[PDB]
Protein backbone atom coordinates (compact mmCIF):
# COMPACT_ATOMS: atom_id res chain seq x y z
CA UNK A 1 0.00 0.00 0.00
CA UNK A 2 1.23 3.65 -0.59
CA UNK A 3 0.49 4.83 2.81
CA UNK A 4 2.78 2.51 4.56
CA UNK A 5 6.55 4.13 4.98
CA UNK A 6 9.80 1.88 3.78
CA UNK A 7 10.48 -0.42 7.16
CA UNK A 8 13.55 0.67 8.04
CA UNK A 9 16.77 -1.30 8.55
CA UNK A 10 17.04 -1.67 12.13
CA UNK A 11 13.46 -2.71 12.33
CA UNK A 12 12.64 -6.35 12.82
CA UNK A 13 10.36 -7.46 9.73
CA UNK A 14 8.11 -9.84 12.24
CA UNK A 15 7.28 -6.99 14.36
CA UNK A 16 5.20 -5.42 12.09
CA UNK A 17 2.02 -4.49 12.49
CA UNK A 18 0.33 -1.77 10.17
CA UNK A 19 -1.97 -0.07 12.96
CA UNK A 20 -3.56 2.90 12.12
CA UNK A 21 -4.15 5.47 14.71
CA UNK A 22 -6.19 7.93 12.94
CA UNK A 23 -7.97 5.23 11.21
CA UNK A 24 -7.62 1.57 12.57
CA UNK A 25 -9.44 -1.19 10.99
CA UNK A 26 -11.31 -2.43 13.76
CA UNK A 27 -12.70 1.15 13.91
CA UNK A 28 -16.25 0.24 13.42
CA UNK A 29 -16.57 -2.43 16.39
CA UNK A 30 -15.69 1.07 18.65
CA UNK A 31 -12.51 3.20 19.21
CA UNK A 32 -11.01 1.02 22.20
CA UNK A 33 -11.99 -2.38 20.32
CA UNK A 34 -10.37 -1.14 17.69
CA UNK A 35 -6.93 -0.33 19.51
CA UNK A 36 -7.66 -3.65 21.65
CA UNK A 37 -6.61 -5.80 18.36
CA UNK A 38 -3.45 -4.71 19.50
CA UNK A 39 -3.79 -7.15 22.53
CA UNK A 40 -4.74 -10.20 20.44
CA UNK A 41 -2.74 -13.47 21.49
CA UNK A 42 -0.38 -13.53 18.77
CA UNK A 43 0.88 -9.93 18.70
CA UNK A 44 4.04 -8.31 20.36
CA UNK A 45 4.19 -6.43 23.22
CA UNK A 46 6.32 -3.70 20.98
CA UNK A 47 5.21 -3.66 17.24
CA UNK A 48 6.19 -1.16 14.55
CA UNK A 49 3.56 0.49 12.34
CA UNK A 50 4.67 1.43 8.80
CA UNK A 51 1.36 3.89 9.08
CA UNK A 52 1.75 7.04 9.55
CA UNK A 53 5.48 7.72 9.00
CA UNK A 54 6.71 4.59 10.31
CA UNK A 55 6.34 4.18 14.16
CA UNK A 56 6.83 1.95 17.66
CA UNK A 57 4.10 0.99 19.37
CA UNK A 58 3.95 -0.28 23.08
CA UNK A 59 0.28 -2.39 23.00
CA UNK A 60 0.80 -3.56 27.05
CA UNK A 61 0.85 -1.61 30.12
CA UNK A 62 3.89 -3.02 31.57
CA UNK A 63 5.66 -1.63 28.64
CA UNK A 64 3.52 1.95 28.23
CA UNK A 65 4.39 2.25 32.08
CA UNK A 66 7.87 2.29 31.77
CA UNK A 67 8.43 3.95 28.75
CA UNK A 68 6.83 7.14 30.57
CA UNK A 69 8.94 6.81 33.95
CA UNK A 70 11.89 6.96 31.38
CA UNK A 71 11.52 10.58 30.37
CA UNK A 72 15.81 9.93 29.73
CA UNK A 73 15.33 7.72 27.01
CA UNK A 74 11.72 8.69 25.84
CA UNK A 75 11.50 12.00 25.34
CA UNK A 76 8.33 14.70 25.20
CA UNK A 77 10.08 16.68 22.98
CA UNK A 78 8.46 15.17 20.14
CA UNK A 79 5.27 14.26 21.34
CA UNK A 80 2.61 13.19 18.91
CA UNK A 81 2.58 11.23 15.56
CA UNK A 82 2.99 11.87 12.51
CA UNK A 83 6.56 13.15 13.28
CA UNK A 84 6.10 16.50 11.38
CA UNK A 85 3.08 17.01 13.95
CA UNK A 86 5.35 16.04 16.62
CA UNK A 87 8.11 18.46 15.69
CA UNK A 88 5.57 21.80 15.37
CA UNK A 89 4.42 20.58 18.88
CA UNK A 90 5.85 22.99 21.55
CA UNK A 91 3.46 23.33 24.03
CA UNK A 92 4.24 23.57 27.46
CA UNK A 93 4.75 22.00 29.46
CA UNK A 94 3.94 18.90 27.92
CA UNK A 95 6.61 19.46 25.41
CA UNK A 96 9.47 19.44 28.07
CA UNK A 97 11.02 16.39 29.84
CA UNK A 98 11.99 16.91 33.45
CA UNK A 99 14.26 19.19 34.85
CA UNK A 100 13.16 22.04 32.79
CA UNK A 101 9.50 21.08 32.64
CA UNK A 102 8.98 21.38 36.06
CA UNK A 103 9.10 25.18 36.17
CA UNK A 104 6.17 25.29 34.36
CA UNK A 105 4.35 22.25 35.55
CA UNK A 106 3.98 24.15 38.38
CA UNK A 107 2.70 26.97 37.39
CA UNK A 108 0.29 25.65 35.06
CA UNK A 109 -0.80 23.29 38.02
CA UNK A 110 -1.72 26.78 40.26
CA UNK A 111 -4.23 27.24 37.68
CA UNK A 112 -6.41 24.39 36.71
CA UNK A 113 -5.96 22.07 40.33
CA UNK A 114 -7.84 21.03 43.16
CA UNK A 115 -7.79 24.57 44.94
CA UNK A 116 -9.70 25.84 41.52
CA UNK A 117 -11.94 23.22 40.97
CA UNK A 118 -13.21 23.34 44.54
CA UNK A 119 -14.11 27.03 43.38
CA UNK A 120 -15.70 25.79 40.14
CA UNK A 121 -17.60 23.79 42.47
CA UNK A 122 -20.81 25.51 42.32
CA UNK A 123 -21.01 27.28 38.78
CA UNK A 124 -20.25 23.39 37.24
CA UNK A 125 -22.91 22.11 39.53
CA UNK A 126 -25.00 24.72 38.19
CA UNK A 127 -24.36 24.40 34.78
CA UNK A 128 -24.90 20.45 34.65
CA UNK A 129 -28.57 21.12 35.95
CA UNK A 130 -29.17 23.81 33.87
CA UNK A 131 -28.52 22.44 31.00
CA UNK A 132 -29.92 18.54 32.09
CA UNK A 133 -33.34 20.57 33.04
CA UNK A 134 -33.84 22.05 29.53
CA UNK A 135 -33.48 19.12 28.01
CA UNK A 136 -35.78 16.65 29.96
CA UNK A 137 -39.15 18.02 28.94
CA UNK A 138 -37.89 17.68 25.29
CA UNK A 139 -37.32 13.19 25.81
CA UNK A 140 -34.66 13.73 23.04
CA UNK A 141 -31.09 14.94 22.44
CA UNK A 142 -28.06 15.05 20.31
CA UNK A 143 -25.98 14.54 23.16
CA UNK A 144 -22.45 15.15 21.69
CA UNK A 145 -23.72 19.36 20.84
CA UNK A 146 -26.27 19.67 23.58
CA UNK A 147 -24.15 18.66 26.65
CA UNK A 148 -21.08 16.76 26.35
CA UNK A 149 -19.59 20.14 24.14
CA UNK A 150 -21.29 22.90 26.09
CA UNK A 151 -21.40 21.59 29.65
CA UNK A 152 -17.25 21.14 30.19
CA UNK A 153 -16.45 23.92 27.10
CA UNK A 154 -18.20 27.11 28.63
CA UNK A 155 -16.62 25.65 32.28
CA UNK A 156 -13.06 26.18 31.08
CA UNK A 157 -14.25 29.25 28.96
CA UNK A 158 -15.41 30.58 32.39
CA UNK A 159 -11.92 29.35 33.66
CA UNK A 160 -10.00 31.10 31.22
CA UNK A 161 -12.41 34.32 31.07
CA UNK A 162 -12.95 33.93 27.05
CA UNK A 163 -16.04 34.56 25.47
CA UNK A 164 -18.36 31.66 24.38
CA UNK A 165 -19.16 33.06 21.25
CA UNK A 166 -14.97 31.82 20.34
CA UNK A 167 -15.90 28.28 21.07
CA UNK A 168 -17.37 26.94 17.22
CA UNK A 169 -13.52 28.63 16.29
CA UNK A 170 -11.69 26.90 19.20
CA UNK A 171 -13.26 23.72 18.74
CA UNK A 172 -12.30 23.61 14.96
CA UNK A 173 -8.35 24.14 16.04
CA UNK A 174 -7.85 21.99 18.70
CA UNK A 175 -10.32 19.15 16.50
CA UNK A 176 -7.47 19.57 14.02
CA UNK A 177 -4.71 18.59 16.63
CA UNK A 178 -6.30 15.44 17.43
CA UNK A 179 -8.28 14.40 14.79
CA UNK A 180 -7.27 15.85 11.72
CA UNK A 181 -10.14 15.64 9.27
CA UNK A 182 -7.59 16.96 6.73
CA UNK A 183 -8.71 20.59 6.70
CA UNK A 184 -5.10 21.66 8.44
CA UNK A 185 -1.90 20.30 9.80
CA UNK A 186 -1.40 20.40 13.53
CA UNK A 187 1.51 22.94 12.27
CA UNK A 188 -1.29 24.74 11.03
CA UNK A 189 -3.83 24.79 13.56
CA UNK A 190 -1.20 25.52 16.12
CA UNK A 191 -0.32 28.77 14.44
CA UNK A 192 -3.99 29.68 14.38
CA UNK A 193 -4.36 28.71 18.20
CA UNK A 194 -1.34 30.83 18.83
CA UNK A 195 -2.44 33.76 16.71
CA UNK A 196 -6.14 33.95 18.92
CA UNK A 197 -4.17 33.81 21.74
CA UNK A 198 -1.32 36.60 21.15
CA UNK A 199 -3.04 39.60 21.62
CA UNK A 200 -5.31 38.14 24.87
CA UNK A 201 -2.23 37.52 26.84
CA UNK A 202 -0.89 40.73 25.52
CA UNK A 203 -3.91 42.27 26.64
CA UNK A 204 -4.15 40.51 29.97
CA UNK A 205 -0.40 41.25 30.87
CA UNK A 206 -1.38 44.80 31.02
CA UNK A 207 -4.99 44.86 32.84
CA UNK A 208 -4.39 41.54 34.72
CA UNK A 209 -7.42 39.67 35.81
CA UNK A 210 -8.38 36.55 38.00
CA UNK A 211 -9.10 34.18 34.77
CA UNK A 212 -6.77 31.08 34.34
CA UNK A 213 -4.74 33.38 31.27
CA UNK A 214 -4.05 36.28 32.93
CA UNK A 215 -2.74 34.12 35.67
CA UNK A 216 -0.58 32.56 33.47
CA UNK A 217 0.51 35.71 31.78
CA UNK A 218 1.23 37.38 34.93
CA UNK A 219 2.88 34.28 36.39
CA UNK A 220 6.58 33.41 37.58
CA UNK A 221 8.27 30.38 36.96
CA UNK A 222 10.24 29.13 40.18
CA UNK A 223 10.98 32.94 41.12
CA UNK A 224 11.49 34.76 37.61
CA UNK A 225 8.65 36.18 35.08
CA UNK A 226 7.26 34.15 32.70
CA UNK A 227 7.46 35.52 29.16
CA UNK A 228 4.91 36.18 26.42
CA UNK A 229 6.09 33.14 24.43
CA UNK A 230 6.15 30.94 27.37
CA UNK A 231 2.51 32.15 28.46
CA UNK A 232 1.27 31.28 25.07
CA UNK A 233 2.50 27.90 24.52
CA UNK A 234 1.37 27.16 28.00
CA UNK A 235 -2.34 28.69 27.37
CA UNK A 236 -2.57 26.62 23.56
CA UNK A 237 -2.15 23.65 25.66
CA UNK A 238 -4.77 24.43 28.14
CA UNK A 239 -7.26 25.59 25.93
CA UNK A 240 -6.22 21.70 23.98
CA UNK A 241 -6.76 20.25 26.89
CA UNK A 242 -10.13 21.76 28.10
CA UNK A 243 -11.70 21.53 24.93
CA UNK A 244 -11.63 17.84 23.76
CA UNK A 245 -10.72 15.76 26.73
CA UNK A 246 -13.87 15.56 29.02
CA UNK A 247 -16.18 16.64 25.86
CA UNK A 248 -15.16 13.06 23.95
CA UNK A 249 -15.17 11.15 27.29
CA UNK A 250 -18.72 12.04 28.22
CA UNK A 251 -20.26 10.59 25.05
CA UNK A 252 -18.39 7.53 25.78
CA UNK A 253 -19.70 7.29 28.86
CA UNK A 254 -23.50 8.09 27.80
CA UNK A 255 -23.38 5.91 24.71
CA UNK A 256 -22.72 3.08 27.70
CA UNK A 257 -25.20 3.66 29.76
CA UNK A 258 -27.89 4.27 27.40
CA UNK A 259 -26.90 0.79 25.77
CA UNK A 260 -26.95 -0.89 29.60
CA UNK A 261 -29.91 -0.17 31.49
CA UNK A 262 -28.70 -2.33 34.19
CA UNK A 263 -25.93 -0.22 34.80
CA UNK A 264 -27.97 3.03 35.21
CA UNK A 265 -30.04 1.28 37.64
CA UNK A 266 -27.09 0.31 39.70
CA UNK A 267 -26.33 4.18 39.68
CA UNK A 268 -29.98 4.84 40.70
CA UNK A 269 -30.12 2.39 43.13
CA UNK A 270 -27.02 3.17 44.50
CA UNK A 271 -25.50 6.71 44.04
CA UNK A 272 -23.16 6.07 46.53
CA UNK A 273 -20.96 4.15 43.51
CA UNK A 274 -21.15 7.04 40.97
CA UNK A 275 -17.40 7.99 42.10
CA UNK A 276 -16.20 4.40 41.64
CA UNK A 277 -18.55 3.80 38.47
CA UNK A 278 -16.66 6.87 37.31
CA UNK A 279 -12.86 5.65 37.71
CA UNK A 280 -14.06 2.59 35.96
CA UNK A 281 -15.98 4.18 33.23
CA UNK A 282 -12.38 6.37 32.49
CA UNK A 283 -10.52 2.85 32.25
CA UNK A 284 -13.00 0.91 29.93
CA UNK A 285 -13.35 4.18 27.31
CA UNK A 286 -9.58 5.40 28.01
CA UNK A 287 -8.98 7.48 24.94
CA UNK A 288 -5.88 9.08 24.67
CA UNK A 289 -2.77 8.02 23.14
CA UNK A 290 0.41 10.34 22.10
CA UNK A 291 3.95 9.31 22.87
CA UNK A 292 7.58 10.46 22.78
CA UNK A 293 10.92 10.09 20.59
CA UNK A 294 13.71 8.32 21.32
CA UNK A 295 17.35 10.07 22.49
CA UNK A 296 19.34 7.80 21.68
CA UNK A 297 19.68 4.29 20.34
CA UNK A 298 18.21 1.95 23.16
CA UNK A 299 17.34 -1.70 23.67
CA UNK A 300 13.86 -1.96 25.28
CA UNK A 301 12.25 -5.24 26.35
CA UNK A 302 14.66 -7.12 23.59
CA UNK A 303 14.29 -4.45 20.92
CA UNK A 304 16.69 -2.23 19.12
CA UNK A 305 15.10 1.24 19.12
CA UNK A 306 17.30 4.03 17.32
CA UNK A 307 17.70 7.68 18.07
CA UNK A 308 15.05 10.05 16.40
CA UNK A 309 12.27 7.28 16.53
CA UNK A 310 9.12 7.43 17.61
CA UNK A 311 7.30 5.69 20.14
CA UNK A 312 3.51 5.42 20.36
CA UNK A 313 2.38 4.82 24.14
CA UNK A 314 -1.33 4.83 24.23
CA UNK A 315 -2.40 5.27 27.82
CA UNK A 316 -5.85 3.83 26.47
CA UNK A 317 -4.27 0.52 26.23
CA UNK A 318 -2.76 0.31 30.31
CA UNK A 319 -6.28 -0.04 31.54
CA UNK A 320 -7.58 -2.33 28.43
CA UNK A 321 -4.85 -4.60 29.16
CA UNK A 322 -5.66 -8.09 30.60
CA UNK A 323 -2.74 -8.46 32.07
CA UNK A 324 -3.47 -4.85 34.33
CA UNK A 325 -7.93 -5.88 34.45
CA UNK A 326 -9.28 -9.36 33.80
CA UNK A 327 -12.37 -9.09 31.54
CA UNK A 328 -11.24 -5.94 30.67
CA UNK A 329 -13.73 -4.69 28.14
CA UNK A 330 -16.26 -5.42 30.42
CA UNK A 331 -17.79 -2.44 33.25
CA UNK A 332 -18.08 -3.74 36.07
CA UNK A 333 -18.35 -0.60 38.75
CA UNK A 334 -17.45 -2.45 41.85
CA UNK A 335 -13.98 -3.89 40.54
CA UNK A 336 -11.95 -4.07 42.99
CA UNK A 337 -8.31 -2.74 41.59
CA UNK A 338 -9.19 -0.46 38.88
CA UNK A 339 -5.97 -0.28 36.98
CA UNK A 340 -5.49 2.64 34.04
CA UNK A 341 -2.96 5.07 32.88
CA UNK A 342 -5.78 7.27 31.12
CA UNK A 343 -4.75 10.27 33.10
CA UNK A 344 -1.17 9.60 31.99
CA UNK A 345 1.93 8.38 33.97
CA UNK A 346 4.86 9.45 35.09
CA UNK A 347 6.30 13.71 35.52
CA UNK A 348 3.03 14.32 32.75
CA UNK A 349 -0.12 13.61 34.76
CA UNK A 350 -2.52 14.85 33.80
CA UNK A 351 -3.09 18.50 35.52
CA UNK A 352 -6.75 18.69 34.61
CA UNK A 353 -7.70 15.51 36.21
CA UNK A 354 -9.54 16.46 39.50
CA UNK A 355 -11.42 18.61 37.13
CA UNK A 356 -12.69 16.26 34.64
CA UNK A 357 -13.68 13.60 37.91
CA UNK A 358 -15.98 16.85 39.25
CA UNK A 359 -16.81 17.29 35.89
CA UNK A 360 -17.82 13.43 35.31
CA UNK A 361 -19.24 13.01 38.93
CA UNK A 362 -21.88 16.07 38.29
CA UNK A 363 -23.08 14.80 35.56
CA UNK A 364 -23.46 11.04 36.04
CA UNK A 365 -25.51 12.00 39.02
CA UNK A 366 -27.42 15.49 37.99
CA UNK A 367 -28.23 13.56 35.02
CA UNK A 368 -29.79 10.01 35.99
CA UNK A 369 -31.66 11.62 38.90
CA UNK A 370 -33.37 13.77 36.23
CA UNK A 371 -33.74 11.50 33.48
CA UNK A 372 -32.94 7.68 34.41
CA UNK A 373 -33.94 6.20 31.77
CA UNK A 374 -33.42 6.85 28.04
CA UNK A 375 -32.01 5.13 24.76
CA UNK A 376 -29.54 5.17 21.66
CA UNK A 377 -32.02 6.80 19.12
CA UNK A 378 -33.54 3.77 17.08
CA UNK A 379 -31.68 2.48 14.48
CA UNK A 380 -28.95 4.84 15.23
CA UNK A 381 -25.38 3.99 13.93
CA UNK A 382 -22.91 5.65 16.20
CA UNK A 383 -19.68 6.32 15.13
CA UNK A 384 -16.07 6.93 16.54
CA UNK A 385 -13.43 8.36 15.47
CA UNK A 386 -9.79 7.82 16.29
CA UNK A 387 -6.77 10.00 17.22
CA UNK A 388 -4.52 11.55 19.86
CA UNK A 389 -8.03 11.59 21.95
CA UNK A 390 -10.51 9.75 20.40
CA UNK A 391 -13.92 10.54 20.32
CA UNK A 392 -17.84 10.25 19.16
CA UNK A 393 -19.20 11.49 15.88
CA UNK A 394 -22.94 11.83 17.55
CA UNK A 395 -24.48 10.61 20.05
CA UNK A 396 -28.44 11.03 19.25
CA UNK A 397 -30.50 9.94 22.66
CA UNK A 398 -33.86 9.34 23.01
CA UNK A 399 -36.70 8.64 26.19
CA UNK A 400 -40.09 9.19 27.51
CA UNK A 401 -40.79 12.46 29.48
CA UNK A 402 -42.90 11.11 31.52
CA UNK A 403 -40.24 8.84 32.74
CA UNK A 404 -38.30 11.73 33.70
CA UNK A 405 -38.33 14.38 37.11
CA UNK A 406 -37.45 17.69 37.32
CA UNK A 407 -35.14 18.34 41.01
C1 LIG B 1 -11.11 12.91 30.55
C2 LIG B 1 -10.24 13.91 30.84
C3 LIG B 1 -8.88 13.98 30.56
C4 LIG B 1 -8.01 13.02 30.13
C5 LIG B 1 -8.30 11.54 29.87
C6 LIG B 1 -6.71 13.63 30.06
C7 LIG B 1 -5.54 12.92 29.78
C8 LIG B 1 -4.26 13.47 29.81
C9 LIG B 1 -3.07 12.74 29.49
C10 LIG B 1 -3.04 11.25 29.09
C11 LIG B 1 -2.01 13.58 29.65
C12 LIG B 1 -0.50 13.23 29.54
C13 LIG B 1 0.08 13.48 28.15
C14 LIG B 1 1.54 13.09 28.01
O1 LIG B 1 2.11 12.47 28.94
O2 LIG B 1 2.14 13.41 26.96
C15 LIG B 1 -2.57 14.86 30.05
C16 LIG B 1 -1.83 16.01 30.31
C17 LIG B 1 -2.37 17.24 30.67
N1 LIG B 1 -3.72 17.50 30.82
FE1 LIG B 1 -5.26 16.24 30.65
N2 LIG B 1 -6.76 14.98 30.44
C18 LIG B 1 -8.11 15.21 30.70
C19 LIG B 1 -8.65 16.47 31.01
C20 LIG B 1 -7.91 17.64 31.16
C21 LIG B 1 -8.49 18.94 31.40
C22 LIG B 1 -9.99 19.23 31.54
C23 LIG B 1 -7.46 19.83 31.44
C24 LIG B 1 -7.57 21.22 31.62
C25 LIG B 1 -7.06 22.15 30.77
C26 LIG B 1 -6.24 19.06 31.24
C27 LIG B 1 -4.95 19.56 31.31
C28 LIG B 1 -3.78 18.86 31.10
C29 LIG B 1 -2.45 19.47 31.11
C30 LIG B 1 -2.13 20.98 31.29
C31 LIG B 1 -1.58 18.46 30.85
C32 LIG B 1 -0.08 18.53 30.69
C33 LIG B 1 0.73 18.21 31.93
C34 LIG B 1 2.21 18.04 31.63
O3 LIG B 1 2.56 17.94 30.43
O4 LIG B 1 3.01 18.01 32.58
N3 LIG B 1 -6.54 17.72 31.03
N4 LIG B 1 -3.96 14.80 30.15
C1 LIG C 1 -2.47 14.25 24.87
C2 LIG C 1 -3.23 15.53 25.49
C3 LIG C 1 -4.58 14.95 26.07
C4 LIG C 1 -2.47 16.32 26.53
C5 LIG C 1 -3.43 17.57 26.89
C6 LIG C 1 -4.04 17.92 25.45
C7 LIG C 1 -3.29 16.78 24.61
C8 LIG C 1 -3.99 16.54 23.25
C9 LIG C 1 -1.79 17.22 24.53
O1 LIG C 1 -1.24 17.73 23.55
C10 LIG C 1 -1.13 16.91 25.88
K1 LIG D 1 14.30 -4.23 8.68
K1 LIG E 1 8.63 19.63 19.13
Amino acid sequence: NANLAPLPPHVPEHLVFDFDMYNPSNLSAGVQEAWAVLQESNVPDLVWTRCNGGHWIATRGQLIREAYEDYRHFSSECPFIPREAGEAYDFIPTSMDPPEQRQFRALANQVVGMPVVDKLENRIQELACSLIESLRPQGQCNFTEDYAEPFPIRIFMLLAGLPEEDIPHLKYLTDQMTRPDGSMTFAEAKEALYDYLIPIIEQRRQKPGTDAISIVANGQVNGRPITSDEAKRMCGLLLVGGLNTVVNFLSFSMEFLAKSPEHRQELIERPERIPAACEELLRRFSLVADGRILTSDYEFHGVQLKKGDQILLPQMLSGLDERENAAPMHVDFSRQKVSHTTFGHGSHLCLGQHLARREIIVTLKEWLTRIPDFSIAPGAQIQHKSGIVSGVQALPLVWDPATTKAV
